[PDB]
């Protein structure tokens, strides 16, 4: 029982931003991907992830205050373990989930099995690595993007074995004239 | 009361309140029920009106079938009926159909002193803003509105609401 | 054994409360309480328990007019059954006037997932305290409020359902009861 | 001849109110109930009593400044006495007039008969017991409510034997946009 | 009308009470109460009501372990019936671990006699407060005491018995409830 | 409702006492006599009244601290009034109840009737008139003695119309070696 | 505890506790039940023993039918039985019948440190004084006691009890 | 290997005691109950538990200095786990072992199984909750009482799977005159 933070080795390389009113900070937590049913290799791009933009929609400026990736195993993992790869990279990175371990910072976690415990692994996004702005007057390519991958499950089933959510907080600024 | 300085943002909004022509119309529009307004107040736990007015827009169809609408803002409490709008203080009566003039865009303001500007708090207030509008049975209905009423304004949101996503 | 206190990611957002006139105040008592919220293992159980409606709590709250929570925590308790018959539980303390079906707990900010049994040291009791600044402490007053605390929990239909629960959640805490109401006797 | 104040044993338990312009204070005095024709058990709730609201109607805020229950016997009572029960309780109280004496404060008065005098009994409402606000931006349940009861008269007639009025003063605030 | 408070001749004789360790004390509430003690007019009624056994009082006392009286008074209430059908009542606040049948109230030190109805201004309500230094204030504690308050009242079989009482006695007061007991829920 | 003290005109003439340990003061209240069944003329002598001595028995010294005569009418008196005479005199007094009004201090009270109220009359014993000691190493003749009388009731019945009790407090001293 | 200075008086007393000869006797005399003691503690609400002893008096009949009695004081709590008196600390064994000598009047004291001296308070104490006495079945019973046990002492009374008379 | 203290949520509510010599403090440790053979629901009342009184017997005063409940699993539990409930409540509590979890403080422990370790769980008795005196000049109802319960074992056997002992220290005062 409990959770554990496992930082991703990072190096300074923040995104450039606009020169530059009232702001509001909202929390969020959607699920990036699920494991267990088939070989899954996801590329979640915070900038365009639906759940995030549903909050973004009404604004012109939205920047990440904090953000972390939450890896969570389920009972199914105890009997049928699995291995997951994780990397927080800028959208520009030509790196594909199938090659996370070849990226500076890329981690590998083993979920399940009778040997281990069912801890919740948290891998925060180092904001000095990548662009904080998810929506601005210009679109940056530096945007934060989560890379995750796991080999096709030894015993596939429509009941997930592990899932990773992305929670955090966004600061919404300059209101956007939208329909409704 | 009002509100302090802790994290707060003001968003604009405008939705359609009611329409006329198709048949006799007597509406009782209540913000704090207005689906449009809520899709905005959904993420927060504290909403507060800052500005709000009702807009009366006739369509060209109006000239052929001139109507005549009544508008009036009143707290939800007010025992006033659409049928008694002109007997209320804010009560207005526009003609529409290109024989009724009333400045670029016909609009009747809220007031705020008249009502409670909450819409969403820890308690459900009773005296929130409500729009009363009546327009009698039209001769030669049409299925295609001859005029409508929009409600535009600005809401102040705070205290983020835990949500799904 | 062991007891593990796992706090829920939270955001300051207290519920507003009516004020008391500066007249002479009413005395006050503080009673403790702890009841069963739900049970897992028999069937897919996805419950929403609202402290407002909470029968056990209000049996204590009955005689008074003004009642506010002091402290509250959700207690997740696995049973020997869960050892060889694991399950995953979702928990979330929500404001009550909030959407969010227990099926969506992993999509709610605080949202947590725990594995009971199966994996090592999974027999521990989990504890998720209710941040009283997350919601509204008032459970009884001149007006009933909208942001009262509500606990969300979900699991999944077991693959080996049994008549005896494999885990449960209790809610314990302490209320501040005041302003006693005039009654028969 | 004359009148007498008979306080009702009360304990501190005021109503909660809203945080929070010009105000006006108006006096009022309507009659709550009448005795003599048949067993009467009234539950006057200041919040919704017609006479009171006729004054309330044009406003958004109305709070009780002072308020008392006035019990008054009539000549009919001299020949055919009666017993009346009185309790000032908050609207929430699950107490019914038939059980006033089982309520802390509940009084019993004997009106009439050759033995006594025909005094007017006054039982004021302790404002620290109950909610003062009769009309506000929210509706409170704490509202003041008068409980009164008397057994069916030994000799019924359409001429009342005793009646109880409720007089007081209300402070009207924030004007309500009404029709007319 | 009128209310007449007629105090009972009394002698200082407080009941000893157990002491509380100087550890941290329990919070405390103070609830009011008022129930019917007896009824006169139907038949010779000679009752002894002990606040200890008092059902209405202990329904309030139930959830707590330590309960003590703050104030208490006996209320004698005549009814219209008593106007043309007088009666005499006897009242006495006794320590409970005291002999004295209500038939002997006029032989007990404090002992009083009142005439309800018949004579002028006899429709008044009589009030006989309970001197809390006369008896023992404790009604619930680590031990049940012997000098707990007890009310004595007597009348006499009426000469014109009726199904509806001609007078009654209520007991109103306020208790100090503390040390809440651990229970189911 | 209520009680009234009616002092008896007295003149200084206390009893002589012995020159002269721990003492205890006990309260008492027995009933001296009853009225209504027949013409009653009682002569209660505090010194030998049974109830008093039941308390006296175990001691050698017992003196009156305070003492009063309590006259109490009953409903029966309302319909069938009566007149009672009262005098507190020393046991030596050659005065008989039939002649109380011819004694300085002797009072007359009218109990009952539709005219009056049913008050409880209290006539205290002036300790400076009479001997305080009820039991001492010598027996005094000065002892306090209550004289009461009432004419035979207009309508006799075995249900008393009025009764007079004697309450007070005694100080018991020097313990007496008694059997048991 | 003990007692302060507020109105208090000390009265003496002596009553018969038990008798022997008629048949086997095994008594368990409890003050605070002893009718004699109570006729004294009846008027008060607080009684307290100051002095107390048990007296053993044989009658001339004893010489003809010498017996042998056991005495012992113990708190009411003590699981001791009359039959086990000599196994108790205070335990005594007198012969009686003019062949047993033990000073003018055979008497066995209380102690007070051994028991609680209350008998009557706001609470009913459990460890109050109790007399244990046993004397086996006598050969040739007699309906006329051969010896008895008296209990004399002094009680401190306070807090007058409301009574009838 | 090792032991772990798991405090029971408690609230201030100590027992009342007598006003009030030499004292001695003795340690003790008996076993309250055993699990494994059948559904067991025990109600150990420190005041009357035999082992405790064997020490109490010779005295008039005995108060708890400290006291804890010791839960200990045995090898049998590894293969056939079980769940135990524990509550320290005053003897007055109308709570039965079958409903411990519905009592503020009531804990639940899972002993055995391949998943966990075989730790010894200790749950001390909060002396401010309950009466400290186990034997006094008056008998209190506030006495400490242990509530424990476990469902009927999946695989019953006469060899215990877990047992709970109660150790502590008592202060014995005023000697009691006993036989022997």
């Amino acid at each position: 029982s409990e959770v554990v933070k496992v930082k991703q080795a990072s190096i300074p390389a923040p995104g450039s931003i606009l020169s530059q009113s009232p702001a509001i900070v909202l929390p969020f937590q959607f699920e990036a991907t699920t494991f267990g049913t088939a070989e899954t290799a996801a590329q979640v791009s915070l900038q365009t992830a639906d759940p995030i933009t549903k909050l973004t929609a009404p604004y012109r400026h939205a920047q990440i205050v904090e953000c972390k990736a939450i890896l969570t195993p389920t009972d199914l993992a105890v009997s049928n373990p699995l291995t997951v790869y994780l990397a927080w990279v800028p959208a520009n990175s030509p790196a594909t989930p199938t090659q996370i371990l070849r990226v500076y910072g890329g981690q590998s976690f083993v979920l399940g099995g009778a040997i281990s415990a069912a801890k919740t692994i948290e891998v925060p996004l180092n904001l000095d690595s990548v662009n904080r702005m998810l929506k601005d007057s210009v679109t940056y390519t530096d945007t934060p993007k989560l890379l995750a991958y796991s080999r096709a499950p030894t015993n596939p089933s429509k009941i997930p074995t592990a899932s990773i959510q992305i929670s955090g907080r966004i600061r919404l600024s300059k209101p956007m004239l939208i329909a409704n």
